[PDB]
């Protein structure tokens, strides 16, 4: 699921935890990704959701996208197509290509939005223009 690659990739866990507590949004996202998707030694989904959410509340598009994927799949949160689109929309409107693609699939099937094939193409083509 996770498509985000933060600047704290492959950094030691102790450094990520310290910078996350200081307010570094990139470190909050990296710590949340490790708690949610990491191995059993560091896995802690409820804590990771709060760290991903803290980075997403700062407007970080990579963090807003992951919040949408959490609500879309119901990982650590109650599954919600509406809330998934709410987070995807915030990242897609900033130009984040993975969220623009997610917006396209939402309009194609009508998940969290009224089904609209032309609006699906609008968001699909927006991600295509960045390739």
């Amino acid at each position: 699921a996770p498509v985000a690659v933060t600047s704290y990739a492959q950094q030691p866990l102790k450094l990520v935890q310290e910078k996350a507590s200081d307010g570094d949004g990139s470190a909050e996202l990296e710590l949340g990704l490790r708690y949610v998707f990491g191995s059993d030694g560091v896995k802690n989904v409820p804590l990771g959701v709060s760290w991903i959410n803290k980075a997403a509340l700062k407007g970080i598009p990579q963090a807003e996208h992951e919040m949408g994927s959490l609500y879309l799949m119901g990982i650590g949160v109650a599954q919600s197509n509406v809330m998934a689109v709410a987070w995807y929309r915030k990242a897609a409107i900033q130009g984040y290509a993975p969220s623009q693609t997610a917006m396209g699939y939402a309009y194609e099937e009508g998940a969290g939005v009224p089904q609209d094939a032309d609006l699906a193409r609008y968001w699909f083509d927006k991600a295509a223009a960045q390739g």
